Order: C-alpha cells, then structure tokens, then sequence
C-alpha cells in the first residue's frame, strides 16, 4: 500500500505581470480552485510554464501553493520534473522540505534517455525523498516514451512511485498499465479523454481545462469515481470542444488567453519562446469560451 | 435506422490445399453461434478478402447466411473494395443473397479524398436497402474517414448506421459520439473493446472471438447491460491474447492460434500472407495456455 | 542482369464517358517518346490501377507495348497486386504480350511480413524471365519492403534488378546502395529525384513527366552524365510543380494539370477518385504558368 | 560572415562527476590536427542538458582558447528552451571569443512558429556574431518550418543557415530551392553526402569525434565537387554512422571514444547512462572496420 494523490487536479497556469510572477493572483487562482471542489493543485507543470521560470521562481510558486492549501484537504503535487537528474532531485528535495504532499516528474525532454536511463533517473529521484512521486509521460513534448514495462518496474522497485500521468492519447497503453499493475494510479493528462481513462480504472486527472472550469472537471472526476458513468460521460462530451480548442496552439497559450478573456488574470503575458496566439485563434478561443459557464472568484 | 450491433466475429477463412474449406468454414460459424455471438462478418480483413477471388468471396457470404439462417445470429457481410464499382457489386450480391447488412472498408492504396470517400459510400448505400457499416482502418488503407465525413454519411444516407473503428484513437470515438450520439460505434480493435463500449459503443467486430467467442460475447453483453465492472475484468484478462494476436499482421496470429487449438486442420494462408515467425509462433502458443478454449 | 533505367513516366489513364480512352492513351505515349523519355509505365498508381478491371489493365499494357514497339522506348508494365496469384497473372500476361519488364508494387492493405514479401516477389520473379522492378510506397500500402528484403531478393532472384522508392527516406537509399551498389535504385518521388540520382540512383519513374517529360528526362540524363549542377538546377526549378501535383492524392492533380494544358479531353476519374476542389484546381493552374509545357 | 565545412559536435568527457577539462582540450587539439574546420562545444552531443550554465560556459572558453592560434572556428552551443537563458549563453559566447553560435529550437515547451521567430530574433539581436539555427524535431517536439527558417534568414543579418537533423531530404530541397543563399548544414551523419550533393556547405558531425580525418575528407571532397570520392566515404561510413545511434546520442559515441582509448572513463550524467551489453558489443564490432587516429 502506497501514499497517493488522486482525484480532480489542476495544472495551474502561472500568471505574469510585467514579466514577473504575479504572486497574489497565483494564490487567488488557487483559492478559486479550492472553492470549486478540486482535490489537488499542480504548481509549475507544463501548463505552468516550467521551462521559462527560474529555479527560484519555480520554488516560489510551490511555496505559494502549499501555503494557500494549508489547513485545507487540498494536496499540492509539485511540478518537479527536469531533463537533468541532478536538477530533478533538487526540486524533489525542496518540495519535500517545504511541505508539498507529492511531486509530478516529467520524463526528461530533449536528451532522449533510454528505458534504462529513465529507470535510473526516476529511481534516483524516488530515493531522494519519501513523498509520493507521479510519473509523467508526454512523448509529443519530450521526444521519449516511458514504456509500460519501465513504468511498472519503477512502481514495483520504488515504494513512493505510485502512478503515471498519461498524455499520449493511447488508450491501449492505459489498458496495458492497469491490466498488469492494477495497484497503480493512472492519471489522465489529456482532458478530451478524461472520461475514458477514468472508466478504465483511472483514479484522477491533472487538467488544463480546470483552470477555466474547475467545477465541471471536479464534477466529471467525482461522478466517475462514484461509478456514475452516465453523468461523467455527459460532462466529458459537453467539454469536448473546449478540451480540444485549448490546444489550437501549444498549451498553455490558449488556456491563459481564455483566463484573460474571462477576467481571471490581469495580463495576457507569456515568456518567450511562448507568445500570444494569432488574432484568428484569439477569436476561436473567445468563440468556444462563450458556450460555457465560467466561475468567478 | 435498422442496425446490427452486439458481439460480432470477423470470421477467419480456412484453406485446404489452397482452396476454401467450405465444411470447416460452416463448422467454425456454428461454433460461434453456440457461444452467444450476435453476428458474424464473413470476408473482412480477418477473412483474407484481398486474396479471395470475387467468386470465393461470394461463396463465403452464402455459407454464412445459410448457416445462420434458422438462428437469431445476423450476417454483416464483408463487402468493401478500393474500387467503387467492385464495392457496389459486392453490396448488391450480399443484399440479394440474404445478408442482413454489409461492412464496407475504406478504399485502400488509392487514397481517396474526403469528397471521394463520401461519394464512394453514397454510391454503395444507394445500391442496397440493408444497413451499411463503415469501416475505418487507416493503418492498412493509407486513408482516414474523418469524423465529419462519417457524420455526414450517417445523416445523409438512411441505411448507413455507424462505423467499425480500428484506429487506436479513443479521442476520435469521443468526438464521434459527442457530436452524433445516434450512430453505432463498433469496436474493431479487441484490446480496447471495453473503453469503446464504456463511452457508448454498441458492439465489437472481433478477431479474438474466433478463438474465445464466449468471453468476447460475455464482455460485450456485460457492457451493454452497464455492468462495466464485469466488462472491464474480462477486457483486462483478455489483454495478453488480444495483443499477441497482433504480434504479426492479422490474421496470421489468429489462424495460427486456431490451428494450435485444433479448430482448423492446417495453417494455410494465401500469399503474400504466410505462417508467422517461429519466435512469434512460440509466443502465441504460450499465451493461449492461459485461456480456456471452447471446442465444437 | 538485364535492366530498364533512365527517365520513365508513370502514365495517367485518361477516361472518356467512364471508359478507357485508348486513342488518347496512345497519343500521350507518343508525346512521351518524342520528349526524350526512356521508358513508360502503364497502369501504375498514377494510372489508377485499382479502379481498372483486369481486362482494362491488360489493354493499357498492350497499347503501350504496340505504341513503343518500333522505338527504343521500353515498356515497364504495371503488374502489382496485393494478391500474389493476381500479380503473377499480370506478370505472365505482360511477358506474353511483349512487355520489356514489370513494375510490381508491394501488397497493399493486407500488410504481409518481410517473409511474405520475399515469397510474394520470388513467386512473381520466377513466373517470368523479364526484368522485375520492386516498388516501395509505404504511405499507400501500409507496409514497407525492408532494405534486407530488397537486397535478398536482388541476390536470390536473377531478374529482380532494383526498386522504385517512394518513401521519402534518403537514409534508406544510402543503406541500399552502400550494401548493394549493383542494384538499380529508382526514384518514385519527383521532388527528390536529384538527391536519389546523385547518390547513385539510375533513373526515375515520374508523375511530373506526364506534363513535363522534357525537363524530367533532361534532369535524369544530366545526372547520369554526372553533370550534377545541371540536374540539381532543374530539380530545384521543378520543386513547386513537383509538390503542387500532390495537393490532393495522385493522380488527381496530374490529370487536372493535363486537362488544363489541353492534353486530355475530359477531367474524369473513377470513384473513389474524383475531381479536385475548385481551390486546388486554381492552385495547379496558378503553378502551371511558371513552366514551359510541351504540346502534342 | 559564416562558419561552414567539416565541424565536430564535441563530446564532453566526465571524470568523477566533473568535466575533465584537460581531456576536453586534448580532444579538441586532436580535431584540429585532423583537418576539422570548426568545433561545436556543448551541443546535444556534448550533454548540454546536464551541464550547469557555469560548466557550459567553461567548455566554451576552453574551445575558444584551444583554437585561438589556429584556423579552426568555435561555433558555440548556445541553445535553450527559455529565450532569456538562450540570450545569456549567446552574449557569453560573443563576449568570450566564440566565432558564432549554434542555437537549437526550444524543446519541451513547443512554441508556435511566431514564437520560434521571436525567440531567434531576440537571440540574433543580442550579439553581432553569426547564428546557425538547429532543427531536430525528434528531440524538441517542434519543427522550425521552412517558411520560418527562410524569414529568419532574410530578416536577420547574422542568421546564416540551419543545421538540419530531421531525416527529411525533401525539406533540404525545399529550403535550398527557395533560398539557396543559406548555409544548410548536415546534422545527420548517415546522410552527410546527400545533403552536400544538394548544396549543403558543411556538417556538424557526431562521427567526427571518433573519425575526424574521414569526415573532413568527405566534406572537402564534396565541397571540391569530387562527389565520387565523397560518396565513397559516405558509403564506407554508413555502418558506424548508424551504429552510433543504436541508442540515443551521445551514448554510443562516448562508448566508442572510451573503447578507443580517447577518454579515460565511460561516464555520463543521468538521465544518460551506459548502453546495453548487447549494443556495447555491436559498437565494438563496427569500430574494428575503421582506423581510429590517436593524439
Ligand atoms: N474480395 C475479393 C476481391 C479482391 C480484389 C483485390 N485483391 C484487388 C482489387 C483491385 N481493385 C483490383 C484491380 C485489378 C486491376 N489492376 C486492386 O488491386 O486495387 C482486393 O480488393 O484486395
Ligand atoms: N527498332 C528497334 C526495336 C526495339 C524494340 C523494343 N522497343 C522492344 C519491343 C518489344 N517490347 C520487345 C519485347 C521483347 C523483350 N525481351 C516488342 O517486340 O513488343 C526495345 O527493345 O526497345
Ligand atoms: N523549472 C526551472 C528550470 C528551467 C530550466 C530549463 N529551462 C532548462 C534546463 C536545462 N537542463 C538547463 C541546462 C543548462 C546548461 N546548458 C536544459 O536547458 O536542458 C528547463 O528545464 O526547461
Ligand atoms: N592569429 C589568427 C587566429 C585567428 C583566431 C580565430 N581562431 C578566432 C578568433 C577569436 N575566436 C575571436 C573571433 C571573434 C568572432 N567574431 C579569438 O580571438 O579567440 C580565427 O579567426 O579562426
């Protein structure tokens, strides 16, 4: 039996104001997540622009998430991934010592480690701390794939590695994982297919869409865990169009644009190489947003 | 719309000395019927459509119809082609010879546009008045029937009622049923039968059911009964055989497994298909042991 | 090892009122001959092999043979099929009716293994005594003839002399000619004709040459003369027309282009192939204005 | 100005976890003595991801100082997926004597074409040395489209070409048919000759770490339009060129260097590690077909 972080989770956006992390806005957005039934938040994942933050800013967002969730049931699953194991270890230890409840750790991007290397990477991380570690597979961004064999071996050799966030659009893989290792927590990292992953025994989502519609994502997720599949599928079907349009340009470009258009953040700011969407996609995002009910603060 | 749904088997076609073993074909079909299968699909990809002549294709349809005649089991006849005149000819034969419906694969090799796909299927649909199921398998055809095309055909042609999806794309299944929840989405990919049914799919056209018809039919009927727990359990237990049956191109592994089970007399294909590599042969034999294979 | 190499044209098949326009077919071939082409390829992918009947296919081969008879232009007949018995039949017909060699596409749709591909081509190569050229186009067929398999066939079969590559994989072309520099590698991809030739390829089987036979054959011969500057220059100039001819699936744009140029009477295909969109019709027409197109 | 010809994506040797600086210098001298035109410190092959910014800076200084009294140029690895980090590296390389920079497309965060354009524009405007774009979609999860490369070439004076490692010869044709003024550089050893025969003007090689004499000969034969001799060497090199990617680069090349006695220890920084026993033997077998120059 392992310690786990599951349920509806939000891959938090990181709002910028004048190039700087807007810390008060960050906390406010987290409280809005908490108030709308979210079970955990993920500071500084892909959606949080982990690549363009400094290590110090990355750490600051984690503290803000811990502090804001303190005295609530909401857990902090801190973004702690890196393509350098020594950097990933550093983030894990910080997350550990500053009260994060677990870490999300993306597969190394760019340097394309072998399955053996991925094993050693995660093993080194998992042994550096005693908090839950969620693996994170997203081959379209990293250029590598953590195989099912490798994921299962890590779950079985490391006590704190408890599951994987899958963003590979491969439901066959999801069946493979849970058929051979039914003990692991399979987490959806692809909004459009939240329901199918939950209906196969997935235990949560780490969502982009929940930044905008946290009430609907947590409802979907909780319906599924309660085996009310008709209601979970209904929301998933409703959410399909926005779930897709939030990726008309690379995430987090559309979600931030949507949060801006909704009046949830003050400034539509990115750090290069990320930038505003074309005026066309701006209109498309405005188009889909208007078809949903968006919570305020 | 009239439909054919539930648990269906994409029947293998047994050869003896290069010729279609008619008696064995009929016996294999009776075995499917006795194990609670709802429909059989003669001459699909699994039935080696490519290497049968038009005469043998027609004969296989006839045996299927006649074998299922006095039963509740329906015949969804394999009727696709990459040439529209051939496909229409097949469709009209199937209609006139007692098939309950037709399965019609997307044209392979010639890569039609979406407009061409539309006209292809519209031509087929207007040639018969029995249900037509579309069939998407881009990994084999080199073309994809898009979601929009599928939906237009479903809405424009009364007898077109759904699609067999073999694309390994659960996102598309969600896309399909969220925009047109009236269509019958049929699983053409055994390993993910359950996920497709749990999103509102209404049946399977299965390779694995040639070997394990009772388990595939049970899986499907649990799902249709909203007993997802039982359906998922079976889908998980079947994952090993489901995948190993595609260690080489279908239907190489399934015919190999049917042979190892003693269900067919000879492991015979028509070129360019041939028996599997000996490594894969052993993998198939080892996996089969985990399962209980019904006899005749 | 007898070979057919140089500048070759994958001939379009003109239709008039649903039928093969045989007079127009012969006229287009004579145009090819008169513009420096070394060989024509009747009924390949470009020739809509999939929608022709076997009788129509055989007719087109005979017309090409007859038209080329008294010239030095060779007929490399399209004789491919996804069914080995069909491909053997086409191969034998081609030999018996005066074809100089055969092109034989890899089996589409049924995805045979490398072992299956070996036996498929070995059967074909042993059925006749004329040169056989292999044809790799994985985007259309869904299978790939591995370098190892191509090389075995080249070494095991006397009359198999090379491959037409339409895979966009220059790495593979390096692999082939590094390990077997005796085989004839043929470009089946116009846009990269020059890079394939400059690595030691000995010809092309072209779509573009239907419209611009003089430029393609000049390119090829410049390359064979090791005048690489001149070959690359033509290749770069042709890049735009080479790409626009694939804005929709081949041969939809090439036939549209021939119609625009006044080279065929009607813009007819056979379903599932159809007319291009007005937009793509305009793109092709726009691009065509940059090039000198040979008359009748 | 431009930096072209035969170039080497330098491996970075480690000893006891630390960059072996003396070994790094000897390896560069060895490249210089074997006819190489330029070296590329800290590219993908040099484990850019796992070096700290400080160590990355040190490797650049060593390359510049080692090359200083020679004709060999230093094209400094200066890429990043964060534009601010990339501008920092670019400025450092300029200020510390680099002749130009190599800048890989942002990895992981997948910028749009507009973002890639602004990324490189910000970099190009920060220094007045040549910049070579670097496209490797299989590693970065994004591609610099032909249009974007061409706009950057045309809009930015010091952006002069692209290292292409995308296994797409159609792209190479596209690029040079529309903009033949750019320096297309091969970043894929197996197809060095095809890229050069199409108007490419150099290579940035993995294989040249082990066999610099052969890579520089191939490149110079090609540049002198002796395609016969260039293809001959490209063909001879095919086995080693492929085997050096039997596992992710630079895992096989470092293994090869170690087996050859060109580096002291087979040491990577996680998440990179030693190859499987099976691939270790394969690499060892292929190496026996080639003559490896010493120091
Ligand atoms: N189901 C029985 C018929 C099999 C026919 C065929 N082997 C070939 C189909 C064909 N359209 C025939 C063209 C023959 C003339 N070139 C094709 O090969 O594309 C196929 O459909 O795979
Ligand atoms: N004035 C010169 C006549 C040359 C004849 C022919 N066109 C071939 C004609 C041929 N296809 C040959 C068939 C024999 C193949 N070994 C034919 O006679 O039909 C050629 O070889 O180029
Ligand atoms: N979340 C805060 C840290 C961000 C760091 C970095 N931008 C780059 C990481 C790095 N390993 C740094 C290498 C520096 C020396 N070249 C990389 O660029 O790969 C990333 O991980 O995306
Ligand atoms: N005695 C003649 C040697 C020439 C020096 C240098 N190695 C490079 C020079 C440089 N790297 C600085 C060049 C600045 C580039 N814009 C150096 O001074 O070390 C070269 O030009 O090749």
């Amino acid at each position: 039996d392992k310690n786990i972080i599951i349920g509806a989770m939000t891959a938090l956006i990181t709002p910028f104001k004048n190039g700087k992390v807007d810390e008060q806005s960050y906390a406010r957005l987290i409280k809005r997540q908490i108030e709308n039934g979210i079970d955990a938040v993920v500071p500084v994942g892909t959606t949080g622009e982990s690549a363009t933050l400094t290590h110090e800013e990355h750490r600051t967002c984690i503290e803000i998430a811990v502090e804001t969730c303190k005295g609530t049931k909401v857990k902090v699953l801190a973004g702690a991934g890196s393509n350098a194991t020594h950097e990933a270890v550093g983030l894990a230890k910080f997350a550990k010592e500053h009260g994060a409840d677990g870490i999300l750790s993306v597969a190394p991007y760019y340097n394309k480690p072998t399955q053996q290397g991925l094993y050693e990477h995660y093993k080194a991380i998992a042994q550096s701390v005693d908090i839950p570690v969620l693996l994170y597979n997203v081959p379209g961004r990293t250029g590598c794939e953590i195989s099912t064999d490798t994921i299962i071996k890590l779950f079985r050799d490391c006590e704190n590695i408890y599951g994987v966030k899958e963003a590979s659009g491969n439901i066959d893989k999801c069946v493979d994982l849970l058929a051979h290792e039914p003990r692991m927590m399979l987490i959806s990292g692809e909004d459009a297919i939240n329901y199918p992953i939950l209906s196969n025994g997935g235990k949560g989502v780490i969502s982009v869409t929940s930044n905008l519609l946290p009430d609907m994502i947590s409802a979907l997720t909780h319906f599924a865990l309660d085996e009310n599949y008709k209601e979970a599928k209904k929301i998933n079907d409703e959410l399909y169009n926005i779930n897709k349009i939030l990726f008309c340009e690379s995430n987090p470009i559309p979600i931030k644009t949507a949060m801006y258009l909704a009046g949830l953040i003050e400034s539509l700011e990115f750090r290069l190489p990320l930038c505003s969407p074309s005026k066309e996609n701006f209109a498309k995002i405005e188009e889909v947003m208007k078809k949903y009910k968006i919570k305020g603060f």
